[PDB]
């Protein structure tokens, strides 16, 4: 892949070296896209041994309706539990912080993709594709401003236009605000597995990923160590593979082939001769 | 004012003639972006005396919560009845095919902009200009899931974005679908204007204007009228002046700074030595 090494560079003339919310500086731009070729390989740049089997966990759980955290545990942990979990130390304070108690988030992504106002928006976005195809109403929000009052974190990543080619399926988010250093790595892939699996479905070639971003930083936190991964070419990109899904699949219909998907722990997606890169440290919440 | 030309010619180029839903053929590409600098004038393109009066109408309207037709009819024409009006034949066929009646078009962008959910969202998000700047969430979403059903056109610009520069204003629509040929010049101009009235509000520059597209289209219609848009260059163009604002006005309450805004009828909103070209003519309705 080429264009990720790019925008990193494109951040520092930027120029707003600026203050913020919870302020300390960045360097951050406003106004970003980039486009991948799944056609080509899968996008998902490693180094780190990318938390992938917690990303693909998140995404499912999401495509659940849920929004309680010990579900995110099953489908991760096999264990309603015992083990972390990526939103864990979001619920221990900001979703606490509102009252709820030993489960909840609030209505967070899930909820508002399977159920935005009763409109059951992942099953019936599915049905437009299996049906219109070269409709451009296929779209699933996740910002709805009447119940942001009670979510956790509102979400970053908030929309999403699938667009059908002669043969491919195109996905495109828009992120309000995006880590680049430790953020935009595990988004790429989500929606790289969501145009993987809607494009099961819909038995339709996985075609294009662009996301359009808002603000577009990089944290004041001692850059090198992000610095070190400019100038290097990739090569060897990953296979993409799912498994656990019966043949008769791609006939089913739309609400019978999520109760399948549902039914994959990350065990079940896994890749091939993908490039290594050793695993150091550093993180910061969001 | 560059970026515009070369697009045109890049969706040339894109692959994709294709069928579409009220098929003939289009040539388009999905997933667009471009960013202007206010700073360096106003970037509104003309050629075809673009009916600009109409553009700065609906815009106010929009703000204003209305969704009733003859209101529309009233800011431009100063006349609940005499007067078209852009979402003319457009009521007059796709919302009286849902039953409704002389004025009512449906739950449409004004509404969720003044009211969705109960949520006013166009005077709170000019409060976190106005308080929390830096914030990142000072976004309106105008596509509602739930009430796609009762609207007469469901929104093409759905979602938008505003950052604060240090001491810049910038906004970012997300569009659906676009009509380059005949859409996307009467859409620069009423963001263009609505980065405007706010930062006259809160009392910022104006600064960039991005737009992300979706399914970005030309279509097959004789291109060869549209192919002229190409090769110029643009030499001098146009401020920006709105009037009839109290001096006051940047100090009142965003609650009383929009009741101002919407006493503007177009005339208050004008264009300084401005180029000329002529207008043609050849339309088709979104």
């Amino acid at each position: 892949m080429k264009q990720y090494q790019d925008l990193i560079k494109d951040i520092f003339e930027n120029g707003y070296e600026t203050d913020d919310r919870t302020g300390t500086g960045t360097i951050a731009l406003f106004g970003s896209k980039l486009r991948w070729d799944l056609t080509k390989g899968f996008p998902a740049v490693t180094t780190k041994k990318l938390a992938w089997k917690a990303c693909i966990a998140e995404l499912i759980w999401f495509l659940s309706g849920s929004t309680n955290v010990n579900d995110l545990r099953l489908i991760q942990h096999d264990s309603l539990i015992q083990g972390k979990t990526v939103w864990d130390e979001n619920y221990e304070n900001q979703a606490k912080d509102l009252g709820y108690h030993s489960g909840e988030l609030g209505p967070i992504y899930g909820k508002q993709w399977r159920d935005f106002g009763g409109v059951d928006q992942i099953i019936e976005v599915i049905d437009r594709i299996k049906k219109l195809p070269n409709d451009r109403r296929q779209i699933v929000s996740a910002w709805n401003p009447a119940e942001l009052k009670y979510m956790a974190l509102p979400p970053c990543h908030m929309f999403y236009q699938f667009n059908v080619r002669n043969g491919y399926l195109d996905l495109q988010w828009y992120q309000r605000s995006v880590d680049v250093f430790l953020g935009l790595p595990f988004n790429i892939a989500s929606y790289a597995t969501l145009v993987h699996i809607v494009a099961k479905m819909c038995n339709l070639i996985p075609g294009d990923l662009i996301f359009s971003g808002g603000n577009t930083h990089i944290y004041m936190n001692h850059v090198e160590q992000c610095k070190e991964i400019l100038r290097r070419e990739p090569k060897e990109l990953c296979e993409l593979v799912i498994s656990g899904l019966p043949y008769k699949f791609r006939y089913l219909s739309t609400k019978e082939q999520l109760k399948y998907v549902l039914k994959l722990r990350p065990k079940d997606f896994v890749l091939n001769n993908y490039v290594s890169h050793p695993p150091i440290k550093g993180k910061m919440a969001v």
